[PDB]
């Protein structure tokens, strides 16, 4: 890839564009996403090239693909899905979308963290923010900018958060492994079924039972204490209890009592065909 046929159609959102590479000149060449970063350090850098080569070094359905890279000033080249971020889609088209179809989308994310699992990565930022939309039928994972490799020996990995998706662990003692993208994966199959009532929003509710008074440095902590004290967020309207309880055993204070993504692509699946 050559940045010079490159052109820039409209800006998506750390900064990523959708283009057209075009060395033709011809508007015929296809149409891409290219991330790049706002203002970078080589700390920054050194994680984006990781990034890089822990994207190229994926090849499945439900994870975005890589395109290429190209420089010096380095842009990541993937493919465009044309939905955007299945949190906004669902919260544009929620009438052709039910209960089913969220299932659906359930399922290949778990397929896609299987999948993340047996390369040892840990993906870190499990939200539908970062998750897109191909079509109607098909949603895949679609940013891995906190996406770490676990070590040959020890299987977890430690290091502005996202605490209200963070497993207790990651809160208190900053460890994040399979477990704590179960316990982020259970905030996933939340949002899907509050549809993104922005409302009940994973922040809203909790900030909720903390008191929204609660402010700067003490929310995690409060967090913490509401999380040790089996404090969880609320079974969302219309949400069929068999689906509560896969997110309440995603949110086990212990660890490997949490399922594995084999058990929730399999448990999602088999209650899909049942509706
Ligand atoms: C890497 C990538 C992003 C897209 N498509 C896309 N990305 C968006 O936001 C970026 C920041 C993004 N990247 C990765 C994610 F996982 C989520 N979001 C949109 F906003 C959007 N839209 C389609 C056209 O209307 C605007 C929304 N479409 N395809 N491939």
């Amino acid at each position: 890839f050559e940045e010079r046929h490159l052109k820039f159609l409209q800006q998506l959102g750390g900064s990523v564009e959708m283009c057209r590479y075009d060395p033709l000149q011809d508007n015929t060449g296809e149409v891409v996403a290219v991330k790049k970063l706002q203002h970078s350090t080589e700390e920054h850098l050194r994680d984006f090239e990781r990034e890089i080569e822990i994207l190229k070094s994926l090849q499945h359905d439900n994870i975005v693909k890589y395109k290429g890279v190209c420089y010096r000033n380095l842009k990541l080249i993937m493919e465009y899905l044309p939905y955007g971020s299945l949190r906004d889609y669902l919260q544009a088209h929620a009438e052709r979308i039910d209960h089913i179809k969220l299932l659906q989308y359930t399922s290949q994310i778990c397929k896609g963290m299987e999948y993340l699992g047996t390369k040892r990565y840990i993906h870190r930022d499990l939200a539908t923010r970062n998750i897109l939309v191909e079509n109607e039928n098909r949603v895949k994972i679609g940013d891995f900018g906190l996406t770490k490799v676990l070590p040959q020996d020890k299987e977890y990995y430690k290091v502005e958060s996202p605490i209200f998706w963070y497993a207790p662990e990651s809160l208190t003692e900053s460890k994040f492994s399979v477990a704590s993208d179960v316990w982020s994966f259970g905030v996933v199959l939340y949002e899907l079924f509050t549809y993104i009532e922005k409302s009940k929003s994973p922040p809203a509710e909790f900030m909720r039972m903390i008191g929204n008074d609660k402010q700067g440095q003490m929310i995690v902590f409060h967090l913490i204490e509401l999380l040790k004290n089996n404090g969880r967020l609320p079974r969302p309207d219309g949400c069929p209890d068999e689906i509560y309880m896969i997110m309440t055993e995603c949110w086990n204070n212990n660890v490997n009592q949490r399922p594995s993504f084999r058990d929730l692509a399999l448990r999602v699946d088999q209650i899909r065909d049942q509706m």
